[PDB]
């Protein structure tokens, strides 16, 4: 995959991280992510980072960790 | 690597986890860990877990996330 599984499973684009541990502005993909290059494209297009969060859908914080 | 980069950097073999966001009874691995397969064998040789934590030290109870 390209999260890990349990708590922080979800990929989300996030334009912004704090200390690998908080996403902020994070957006659910648009398609499906089925590796982490293509994860990694399909943010940054957006201008956006590739995160693993604890929540499956768009929020303006959250806490993420790093791909 | 078996860790991304950033804070949740450092390999640690946990002996168990919270919440996929702390790891309990972590050590520093006794070989390299060079790639995935080799920590995961290395940690569950000590019955514990390959856990990417935010300090490379032994320690009881540290944040650290799910590799
Ligand atoms: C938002 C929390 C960020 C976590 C940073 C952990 C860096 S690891 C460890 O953390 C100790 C506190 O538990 C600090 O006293 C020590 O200086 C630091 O090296």
């Amino acid at each position: 995959a390209v999260c890990p599984t349990g708590l922080f499973s979800n990929p989300l684009c996030c334009a912004t991280n704090v200390l690998d541990l908080i996403g902020v502005d994070c957006k659910t993909p648009t398609i499906a992510v089925d590796t982490g290059a293509i994860f990694q494209a399909h943010c940054a297009s957006k201008g956006s980072k590739p995160l693993c969060c604890v929540a499956p859908v768009a929020d303006q914080a959250l806490l993420c960790q790093k791909a």
